[PDB]
This record gives C-alpha cells, sequence and structure tokens, in this order.
C-alpha cells in the first residue's frame, strides 16, 4: 500500500527532523557518554570484557536487566544504583522533550 | 456496575477507534517486523528454538528482561543492544502519538 | 516542615480523587483481573504455588522481570508474551489517562 | 559545539530549577523513604547484606530487575509485589508532574 509507505516516510522525516534539535542532540550525547562511562567502569571494576561491559550498561541503563550478571564488588553495586537513576533522568528528559514537541 | 460496563465499552471502542490511525498501524507493523527479525536472528545466531527466540525477543524489546538466557555470542550481544534501542524508539513513537492525540 | 505536609496531603487528595474517576476504576479492575488470570494460569500450566504465580505475574506485567523463573511449557511462553502486551496496553491506558487529566 | 554547551547549560538549569518544585521535592523524599524501607525490609526479612538490600530495592523499584536474587520468603514476595506498585505510583506521579509543567 502506497498510503502505507507515505505514512512511514512522513514519520521517518519527523524523526530525523528531531535528530537536528539541539536539546535532543544533547540528551543523545549524554546517553552515549553515559554508555561509554559504564562500559569503562564495568570493564575496570567488575572486570568484564569491554563488549560485556557495554552490554550490561545497556540492559541496565534501559531497565531491561541482565539475567546472569550482577555487580560483584561494593563499588559496582553503588555505581550501578547511581547509573540506573541517571538513566531514569535521561528518559524523563526525552519524555519531557516529547511533551514539548506537541505545541 | 452499569457505569463500569458503559465506560469499559466506551474505552474498548477508543482502543479500536485508535487502531484505525495510519500512524499507529505503521508502528504496529514495525513492531511485528521487529519481533520477527528478532525471532529469526536469535533462532539462527544463538541457535534458540523459534518460540524461545520470539520469547526472548519479546521480553527483551519490552524491557521486561529474560531471567535465564543472555546472548552467548558477541554477535548476539551487539544485535541485542541495537534491538533494545529500536524498542525504545518504538515506545517513544507510540507515546508521542498519544501526546498528539491528546493535545489535539 | 508544615509546607511539606500540606503539599503531601494535597497530592494524596489529587490521588484519591482519581480513584473515583470511572475510567481509572475500569483500568484498575482490568489489571486486577489480569493479575488474577495470570495467577491462575501460571499456577495451573506452569504449576507454581499460587503465591509464586501471582509474584511472577506481577514482575512480568510490570516489566520488572523475574531473575530465576522462566516459562517452561510452550503454552506458558505464548501466554506470557500476550500477557506482557496486555500489560503494555494497560500502562498506555493509564499514561493516556494522565495526558487527559491535564486539561 | 558552543551551542552544545549553551543548550546543555540551559537544560542543566531546568533540571535544577525544577528541583525547586515542592511537589517534586515530596516525590523525591517519598522515593528515598521507599528506598530506605526496602533496604531495611530486605536486610531484615530476606537477611540480605544492607548494600544488597538497597541494590535489590533499587533495581526492583525501577523495573530494571535483579538477575540472581528473588525473595525467598512468602513475606518478601508479598512486600515486593507491593513495593513494585508503589514504584509505579511514584513514576506516574513524576510523569503527571511533567505533563502539568509542560501544558502550563
Ligand atoms: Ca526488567
Ligand atoms: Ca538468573
Ligand atoms: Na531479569
Ligand atoms: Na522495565
Ligand atoms: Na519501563
Amino acid at each position: 500500500m502506497l498510503s502505507f509507505l507515505l505514512t512511514l516516510k512522513r514519520m521517518l522525516r519527523a524523526c530525523l527532523r528531531a535528530w537536528k534539535d539541539k536539546e535532543f542532540q544533547v540528551l543523545f550525547v549524554l546517553t552515549i557518554l553515559t554508555l561509554i562511562s559504564g562500559t569503562i567502569f564495568y570493564s575496570t571494576v567488575e572486570g568484564l570484557r569491554p563488549i560485556d561491559a557495554l552490554y550490561f550498561s545497556v540492559v541496565t541503563l534501559t531497565t531491561v536487566g541482565e539475567g546472569n550478571f550482577s555487580p560483584q564488588t561494593d563499588f559496582g553495586k553503588i555505581f550501578t544504583i547511581l547509573y540506573i537513576f541517571i538513566g531514569i533522568g535521561l528518559v524523563f528528559g526525552f519524555i519531557h522533550k516529547l511533551a514539548v514537541n506537541v505545541q
């Protein structure tokens, strides 16, 4: 259905149009930064291969959760707790940004 | 209790009246497309039984999370990290939509 | 701080004022119903003690997730998938309800 | 890149300017109160080391979820089911707030 594609593309444009908005860019960078930080921390303190440090940071920052790994060190547990709250702040950031992009 | 049914019925009507929006429809199709790729990917690369690839795909794309399985291959891991953000993109699309339908 | 308590109570009133709204009531009942259904299904098909069937239904319906149990039977896995999507619809229901309660 | 910093700074100002709302403050305090009760409850009833009770409390109240531990006692299980809904109540409160701050 052509109606289908036209709608999809319209949406894809409204999407990319947002990837131009400065505030969206900031939020995006902050989460990429947060992901890098997490990849580093868990790689160092919990000693995971970088790929597994990133993976854990992702499933954790997004509240999906990891089914097997849990922070072993006390430093990791404390960091992860703060890490999670950073993620919540980020999402509220994005959410809020959408509530504004309506008017 | 009659108000319960009349309201419930008025709501179950909106949930369908909204199942008519071309933008919602797209989001939905995209979600099914995503769920199917995940199923294919996880059954192939991680060699999971099909229904378990869909299951993992579902609980992962919805942030519920799987309590026993975690991608074993570095390939699955990368895909999953990407699969998750797609899922977040989709939920934001849905929410953006409500916001729009609401403020209109 | 009295300012503190006054605010808290104001909020608690705006909360209970919602537990009167019919649509909120419907949504509430539906999730209680969904929770009961889940408690029953998992108790039967996955054969868990009712308390563990409820628990799993809760952590699952809310995307928190269970760290040890995963559906064993094919019927359970299919049901859980639908169960999750019901939960997402419910939350969108509540979310949407809040977006309306602003105007 | 200057716009990045000026915007970032304008935003980091709102996140603080909003950290001044009496209703947000309350939500925050309530969250800390909840996190502390959870820590006390889980360390006592499930006999978890304090920092692990807080950790479980945190990942549970935020729906992230814990991958290894699950309450063992029927008491913990009930509390957790309740702890979760409180958490959902809190996140809705926060969101309701944004909605209000936004449409004003
Ligand atoms: Ca989770
Ligand atoms: Ca596990
Ligand atoms: Na989990
Ligand atoms: Na979640
Ligand atoms: Na969530």
